[PDB]
């Protein structure tokens, strides 16, 4: 995989972030994770965690996997990095996301995130408490 430049347009919720990528507004859905909806328990915290994380970053990078790059709603499907720290992995580590939507095309960082979910569960963090 490789990291590509992008600039925040807007944080949306725990696992979707609108960015400008190669000149175009594009809504990104985070690969391999599922944050609760804003109206569910931990939703607002998931949204706020992702928001602070993308908003504080000086450098945002987008990383496509090997499978499909857009979902059926036209959302980019990526691993997202804030100053070199992967948001996807970071939500899971804090028990603000579950590992999810693991499809065959698109799972490079699957074990990494499951590793994080193991440690999150280990500590009864947010969702696991
Ligand atoms: C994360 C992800 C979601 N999706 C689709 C499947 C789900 O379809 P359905 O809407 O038919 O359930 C939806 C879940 O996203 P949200 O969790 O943002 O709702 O997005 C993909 O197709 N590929 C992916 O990698
Ligand atoms: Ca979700």
């Amino acid at each position: 995989l490789h990291k590509e430049p992008a600039t925040l347009i807007k944080a949306i919720d725990g696992d979707t972030v609108k960015k400008m990528y190669k000149g175009q507004p594009m809504t990104f859905r985070l690969l391999l994770v599922d944050t609760p909806e804003f109206n569910e328990k931990y939703g607002p915290e998931a949204s706020a965690f992702t928001k602070k994380m993308v908003e504080n970053a000086k450098k945002i990078e987008v990383e496509f996997d090997k499978g499909q790059r857009t979902d059926k709603y036209g959302r980019g499907l990526a691993y997202i990095y804030a100053d070199g720290k992967m948001v996807n992995e970071a939500l899971v580590r804090q028990g603000l996301a579950k590992v999810a939507y693991v499809y065959k095309g698109n799972n490079t960082h699957e074990q990494l995130l499951r590793k994080a979910e193991a440690q999150a569960k280990k500590e009864k963090l947010n969702i696991w408490s």
